[PDB]
């Protein structure tokens, strides 16, 4: 029952957030094609976005 | 700038309403897979149908 | 044929499920939906897709 | 050599954006982007990625 999971999880990271390497696996695409998708979206206004953080390793 | 607009009519319809044509057509899944996830979760309280309906042509 | 079904859906301008057609009629559900399929794929009816959307 | 981004890093347990880094150090934002990106790769660091989310 994988595809109502699949569903379940892209439909969870519309609200939740979603990453562009998400959005190019649910949609077959290549990661700058669904990272151009998602950065014009944010820039129209529709989505948020929390910018990627790095930290040192423990 | 097909992709953006792709993504933006996928999210505006999770929150307007999705058919499994179109959840097929974004996945590239076949109907029934499509229907199969989107009914799975309708009965797990995730989404809610408005169920298909039939009128008379002018 | 369709004569009673065709006329039910004159009155009806919004349109009818299959559910309601078949209560309305005492058909079983499949007989109704394929009932309503094949006048829809005739061209003699219009269908909206069933939509289904994420609960806010 | 990444020394003092490290020790920068160290301090800041939540972790930096290359936005906050560029600033930090007054570097352009390819080469904090780039450093970070080097020690991330190479499991200096830790990634959270970029997330994107609706508006309600």
């Amino acid at each position: 029952a994988e595809s109502a999971d699949e569903l379940l999880a892209l439909l969870t990271s519309v609200r939740q957030g979603m990453t562009a390497g998400e959005v190019a696996a649910h949609f077959g695409w290549p990661l700058e094609k669904a990272r151009n998708a998602l950065e014009q979206l944010f820039s129209a206004g529709t989505l948020r976005k929390r910018s990627s953080r790095y930290r040192l390793k423990p």
